[PDB]
């Protein structure tokens, strides 16, 4: 119908919309001041202060095309025709636009022409496709930049384990989108996701909460929702007695209004917020004009209708204004624009302060690929007390600035809003304004997987959901490789207390006690005591010393036998080396032999006379040299250990063994003796032996002793193979009683009757 135009020699035009949604019988519906005059006049004002100040080109002036706009998209569209019918004086560029779908459409026809625009309470929900959109750009910043903001919050607060709930819309579905990139780049699990709406009536709104409330392993509910759809979610969580920390975008606009109604939903709730900032000029031009009188916009007429209760007697200066961030937008979106044309007067017109014919075509053909890209300007005609810039970059965007407020109990009056931080850059804080987190009061609800596991658990569990990393206990033959995972150290390892290191199963030989006062350690150092002394006794009784050891040993290779069953036997507890093994095969392998061999050798002697000592001496060694050549040939083929590992699941190792299956490596010498013990026996059925006494005597019952005594061990030490302890006692007696029962009973008649 009409054109707020504003007289100057380069036109913008713009869109601030008058009217708002219509029906039936109306083209549209009716004024809304917040959407038109707070803007039209925002522009208009920006216009002159830009026409007097000398940072737009002096002598020219910037007049402008305001189109008879409605919140409408087609309406938009089909009024947007009338600048590209201007331009075929002309448009150089529209400043306009409160919805997205709004600039949407005019920007949709006016990029064609090469013609910029700027736009308001627009979002990247539609507006993101920059192979087209770079034309044009936002002064407000997108929704979605909230969505960020919130994930940021949440990340700071340690929340990994979140609910997200947006509106039904395309804000809400864009920012879900928004918040679930940032919240997985800042490692935060979203355990749920849907859209809420006032379509969907409260009974949804409670199912909603009652999603979350029965599901409580998040406690923050995330809503990227407008106003009217955040207060039903609250009014829902006080109707089921409860409440979730909220995080919200700007549709809780720092406003009590969304909330005290069912304040108790809310305490700690955190609300992120679009940032505004005064320009004092404006509110006081715009409170302070009175178009009864002042010509320059006869919209006015149509808001006086409900502004004033009629109709010139009521002065505008009567009803106030509503200081709005949506002022602050456009004035500085005018500033923006009008130093964009200053740099292109200077580019198309540099010679003067006046306009040029390079201008005459729409200049828009350079504005909109740069000039009004490019447009900080290091903040030009002065918007706003930050005076920090219009906006930055511009890649489709706006300002970026949100504060961040809190919902605390101020139980003394209703629940309320106050300044705890702001995000923009990035987030800062004072969580003690945050009665979520506060010090010594914060309860930071659940939120987060039980994540930490104990040093001891290692392999990875994800229970349906990888957002809960839990832990298994580590196997105690493994040892900690990773986070996730032990690796096998031998199995005769442990883990250690390093959890990343083993424990070595040790190897040590005591473990004979007082109830073992009998055992091994008192033993082999004893059973010497009855014995060995016994050499001296024979060297005071060596009646014939002239006898040569060649042949005088033939009395003396068995008491040589006994005192090696000791030694021997000794060196087995004390000698933690090769040299047991060694020993256990060679050197006892004669002790216990001699024992039964020397008897069985005299006996047939005995038989074969009875019904040259040299050579009976010779032989007497020769027949044991035979079985220690066996043993020496096995000690080189197959070399003698200490150690003896096995049953690496629980046993400790003794470093004073063979690492080898003993069985027959002592067993067929220990069967040998028991074969010469037997036949000793069969052999004495001969029973006549003159020898100062008849030895007849003392070698019956030696023998039929050793024979039992021997015999008697046998079942042990070549069977038990299972075993690891007794075999030091079967050896251990077996062999040193051998010893002493024999010189105690064949020498002990003559030795004690002269030793007396
Ligand atoms: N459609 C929005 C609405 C946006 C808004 C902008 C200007 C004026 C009112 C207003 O309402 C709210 C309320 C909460 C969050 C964002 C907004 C848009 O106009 O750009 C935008 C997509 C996002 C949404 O759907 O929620």
């Amino acid at each position: 119908k009409k054109v707020l135009t504003l007289e100057g020699d380069l036109v913008l035009g713009g869109l601030f919309p008058v009217h708002q949604k219509g029906g039936p019988a109306e083209d549209c519906g009716p004024v809304n001041e917040h959407r038109g005059i707070q803007r039209l006049e925002a522009m208009l004002f920006a216009l002159d202060r830009i026409n007097r100040d000398p940072h737009l080109l002096p002598g020219v002036r910037l007049g402008a095309h305001i189109l008879d706009s409605c919140s409408k998209d087609t309406h938009a569209l089909e009024q947007a025709l009338d600048f590209v019918r201007a331009s075929l004086t002309a448009i150089t560029g529209v400043i306009g636009g409160s919805y997205s779908d709004v600039s949407i459409q005019v920007a949709n026809l006016l990029r064609l022409f090469q013609i910029p625009q700027i736009s308001y309470a627009s979002t990247s929900a539609k507006l993101s496709d920059k192979s087209r959109y770079d034309y044009f750009a936002r002064t407000v910043p997108p929704d979605f930049f909230q969505a960020k903001a919130m994930a940021e919050i949440l990340r700071f607060f340690n929340w990994t384990y979140v609910s997200t709930v947006a509106s039904e819309g395309d804000y809400g579905e864009t920012g879900i989108e928004a918040f679930e990139l940032e919240a997985r780049a800042r490692n935060i699990c979203v355990a749920t996701s849907e859209k809420v709406g006032r379509a969907m009536s409260r009974a949804a709104f409670e199912g909603v909460v009652r999603a979350l409330l029965q599901k409580p392993s998040a406690r923050v509910a995330v809503l990227f929702t407008r106003s009217e759809d955040a207060r039903e979610l609250l009014a829902a969580s006080q109707r089921l007695n409860a409440s979730f920390t909220w995080v919200a975008s700007d549709g809780w606009g720092a406003l009590e209004s969304v909330v005290a109604g069912s304040e108790g939903a809310a305490e700690g709730a955190i609300t992120i917020e679009l940032a505004s900032y005064p320009i004092s000029d404006f509110a006081s031009y715009f409170q302070s004009l009175d178009p009864w009188n002042n010509s320059r916009n006869p919209w006015f007429r149509e808001f006086w209708e409900q502004r004033f209760r009629c109709c010139a007697a009521h002065s505008l200066r009567a009803v106030p204004f509503e200081q709005e961030s949506k002022i602050m937008f456009v004035v500085n979106a005018v500033y923006a624009m009008a130093h964009a044309l200053h740099n292109m007067h200077r580019a198309l017109c540099p010679n003067t302060t006046r306009l040029c014919d390079a201008m005459r075509p729409v200049n828009g053909r350079r504005l909109y690929k740069d000039f009004v890209l490019n447009v900080k300007f290091d903040a030009p005609f002065r918007p706003a007390d930050t005076h920090n810039e219009v906006r930055f970059d511009r890649f489709g965007d706006g300002i970026g600035r949100y504060n961040i407020f809190t919902y605390l109990r101020a139980g003394s009056g209703r629940y309320r809003y106050q300044k705890v931080g702001y995000w923009a850059e990035g987030l800062t804080l004072d969580t003690s304004l945050i009665p979520w987190a506060s010090p010594s009061a914060g309860p930071l609800p659940a939120s987060r997987c039980s994540e930490p596991c104990l040093q001891n658990e290692v392999k990875s569990v994800q229970p349906g959901e990888v957002c809960c990393w839990l832990c298994i206990p580590c196997q105690p033959y493994e040892y900690r490789l990773d986070e996730f995972t032990c690796a096998d150290c031998g199995l005769g390892y442990w883990p250690n207390a390093s959890l990343t290191g083993c424990f070595e199963l040790p190897q040590e030989y005591i473990r004979w006690g007082d109830a073992w006062a009998v055992g091994p350690v008192t033993i082999a150092c004893l059973g010497a005591l009855a014995t060995l002394f016994v050499l001296g006794v024979f060297v005071r009784h060596n009646a014939t010393p002239v006898v040569k050891a060649s042949g005088r040993e033939l009395c003396y290779i068995l008491l040589g036998g006994v005192f090696l069953c000791y030694c021997m036997t000794f060196i087995f507890i004390a000698k933690p080396s090769t040299a047991v093994c060694t020993l256990r095969r060679l050197g006892l392998g004669t002790a216990f032999s001699v024992c039964y061999s020397a008897l069985l050798t005299k006996t047939n002697r005995i038989a074969r006379i009875f019904g040259s000592p040299a050579s009976q001496v010779a032989i007497c060694l020769a027949l044991i040299s035979g079985q220690l050549l066996i043993v020496v040939a096995w000690l080189v083929v197959e070399a003698p250990g200490t150690g003896k590992e096995t049953a690496p699941e629980r046993r400790e190792v003794v470093t004073l063994r063979c690492n080898h299956r003993d069985a027959s490596m002592l067993g067929s010498l220990a069967y040998n003796v028991l074969l010469i013990a037997l036949c000793t026996l069969y052999a004495f059925k001969t029973r006549k032996c003159p020898e100062n006494f008849n030895e007849a005597k003392f070698i019956g019952f030696t023998m039929y002793t050793t024979c039992i005594i021997w015999l008697a061990f046998l079942p042990i030490f070549y069977v038990t193979s299972s075993d690891y302890r007794v075999q030091t006692t079967t050896m251990c007696v077996s062999v040193s009683l051998s010893g002493s029962v024999v010189l105690g009973c064949l020498f002990a008649p003559k030795l004690h009757i002269i030793l007396f």
